[PDB]
């Protein structure tokens, strides 16, 4: 029960003769007796929630016994090619066997797969034989026996394999817990509710799980007819034309509005974007400083966050700033944005690698009334559907705050913190020289000389002012430090540690560790780095549902910088007993670069932003490669790329 299709269909995958029908049967054939509830009854069958998964050591070997049962001998095609094959699979069980396969990597046996001038263009269906080993052999048993998600984490390179057993109990639980304390049932909403449910995603978010609402792309009708397949698919075309025509332009209008208050209100500026811009305002801070009296006078600062700032966030103070941003527009104004695909686009009308090596506008139209309405209808018609446990899937609303995972829930907070920084800290905007405020997410720094002024926000923060927009300071995270030789001097703000007394701010970087770069060859050296690329970038880094774009691209930056640090690092060495070949290293910057494009919209759906990513791309790597003397024709055929059109 793990390979679902008969000889003829997998020799079929293996061709657009013979001994290859024989080891298909002979698969098949083991994987209709092997007792795989045997398997689980031996291997796989309190306190917090990852304790629960799997080791991974255990997960590996589970994969192996089965693929030893499942492939003979001649099947691995050696008793050496089969070492190779394992850690291969070792590698892709590191990726959750999520990501994609590269067969260029994946491949390093030679001949003994004795059909298992032109032997090798006709070799290309080992590949098909490999890809089929992976694809449907490796995939499906980890499906078969796992729940595979990344957790919420500050090292998420951490994949979890929880058996389905077990996830089920605890998902069960955390949801029950969870929807009697925040949402509420509902029996019969609106007819209008394509667009408005969701299906809950839980992540393991330490003593419990997140909880995310992934947007169901049918009706709740078609979700229950699981066998009208036809009108899934025109329900799926609904969500594609209902996102790139209507919640497209309500996202890219609202960033706008939210921008132009950046630049307009001294309010908003406090309000940042990411975190390099947390540090550079306050290297920016520091440096005025000292240009202003000279010196560095004595500096007091305070870090406090949000609690469970989605959940909590007030719906109807959203819906005011929202109409607040929109003050000056007279409720018939129409803007203009910009038209974009879906990732689902090309993929089912042409095909794959969209990005290859006369211009385009591409606009669309959309009015206030609109963006209200849909802003509205996302607030207070968000459901969810819950698995029932007597197999029934009913529907629940949220009491209060966003569903997380929703296309405008991230600028919805982002709109209503905003306007509450703007609104409830006057006291800051007109003696700037003296005291700055940063915003990040949920979490805020507050830097100031002035004793005085740190009393004010001190004294705000501890008030309940705030709680009318939903937000609630987590006080037991609050932490204050001055550096009057009285207190300590480091705080660790998101991603930072900031001195307090000389206002040095250093990134931590162990969220991604060592690249682990020592290695006979560049070859080597790529394959390994690409593992480590896709194995630190994770899907949430390129949520553009709860992140912004420089957030995104930053984040993207992050991981592309200590890739090449590592190719730097090593350079010397590996060159010094391998030369190095630029062609080689620009497939590797190929595959670097589609994999994140592609992640990047696989993630949200839409081609929004692939542009602007692929030209940040472009520039780190230009920057990233700046040690390495001879780049001419690699740079240059680095900026001849584009997205498909």
């Amino acid at each position: 029960e793990i390979i679902r299709t008969n000889v003829q269909e997998v020799l079929a995958e293996i061709v657009s003769f013979r001994g290859i029908k024989n080891v298909v049967s002979r698969i098949i054939s083991n994987d209709k007796k092997c007792r795989y509830d045997l398997i689980y009854n031996k291997y796989l069958s309190l306190k917090t929630m990852i304790d629960y998964s799997t080791k991974f050591n255990r997960v590996v070997e589970v994969v192996l016994i089965i693929m030893g049962k499942l492939l003979p001998l001649d099947a691995w095609g050696g008793t050496e090619n089969k070492k190779v094959i394992q850690d291969r699979i070792v590698d892709f069980l590191r990726l959750g066997a999520n990501e994609r396969l590269h067969l260029d990597d994946v491949l390093s046996g030679i001949k003994l797969s004795k059909f298992k001038q032109d032997f090798q263009i006709r070799k290309r269906l080992l590949e098909g034989y490999i890809n089929w080993v992976f694809i449907s052999l490796v995939k499906n048993i980890v499906r078969a026996f796992w729940y595979v998600t990344e957790s919420s984490n500050m090292d998420r390179s951490k994949l979890f394999y929880f058996t389905h057993s077990i996830w089920n109990e605890l998902s069960s639980n955390w949801i029950t817990k969870y929807a009697k304390g925040n949402l509420v049932q509902v029996v019969s909403p609106e007819s209008k509710g394509q667009f408005t449910n969701g299906k809950i995603k839980l992540i393991p978010k330490r003593g419990g799980f997140r909880v995310i609402c992934v947007p169901l792309k049918q009706s709740l009708y078609s979700f229950n007819n699981k066998r009208n397949f036809a009108l899934k698919q025109k329900e799926k075309w609904d969500y594609i034309f209902y996102q790139k025509y209507t919640l497209s332009p309500v996202r890219q209008v609202l960033q706008l509005k939210l921008n132009a208050l950046r630049k307009s209100d001294m309010g908003h500026r406090s309000s940042v974007n990411s975190t390099n811009e947390v540090a550079d305002r306050i290297l920016t801070f520091r440096n005025d400083l000292l240009k202003k009296n000279k010196t560095l006078p004595v500096l007091y600062m305070i870090k406090f966050d949000m609690k469970e700032c989605y959940d909590r966030l007030n719906q109807n103070a959203l819906k005011e700033s929202i109409a607040g941003i929109f003050k000056e527009d007279n409720e018939n104004t129409t803007y203009h944005v910009r038209e974009y695909g879906t990732l689902d686009e090309f993929l089912k009308l042409k095909r794959v690698r969209t990005l290859i090596e006369v211009d385009k506008v591409k606009t669309l139209s959309i009015s206030k009334n609109k963006i209200i309405e849909v802003c509205h209808s996302q607030i207070e018609d968000a459901t969810c559907l819950v698995k029932n446990k007597e197999g029934q899937y009913d529907l629940f609303k949220r009491k209060q705050g966003v569903f997380q995972g929703f296309s405008l829930s991230g600028i919805f907070c982002d709109i209503l913190y905003s306007t509450m920084v703007s609104k409830e800290f006057k006291f800051l905007w007109e003696a700037t020289e003296d005291n700055l405020l940063l915003r990040l997410v949920d979490d805020f720094i507050f830097i100031t000389s002035n004793k005085d002024t740190l009393k004010k926000v001190k004294d705000k923060i501890s008030s309940n002012e705030l709680q009318k927009y939903g937000a609630f300071v987590n006080h037991e995270k609050t932490v204050e430090i001055n550096g009057e030789a009285g207190s300590s001097n480091k705080m660790t703000f998101v991603g930072l540690d900031i001195n307090c007394l000389t206002l040095d701010v250093k990134k931590d970087s162990s969220q991604f560790s060592r690249p682990t770069c020592k290695f006979r060859s560049f070859k080597a050296l790529f394959s390994n780095l690409k593992q480590f690329y896709c194995s630190n970038l994770s899907e949430f880094l390129l949520d553009f549902s709860s992140n912004s774009l420089e957030t995104i691209r930053e984040n993207v930056d992050a991981i592309l910088k200590l890739t090449f640090e590592a190719i730097q690092t090593s350079f010397a060495t590996i060159s010094k007993q391998d030369s190095f070949e630029r062609y080689r290293f620009m497939k590797f910057l190929h595959v670097i670069i589609e994999t994140t494009i592609e992640k990047f919209a696989r993630v949200n759906g839409s081609m929004e932003g692939v542009e602007y990513l692929l030209t940040c791309i472009k520039i780190t790597i230009t920057k990233s490669l700046a040690f390495m003397a001879t780049k001419q024709e690699i740079i240059e055929w680095l900026y001849t790329l584009t997205i498909v059109d």
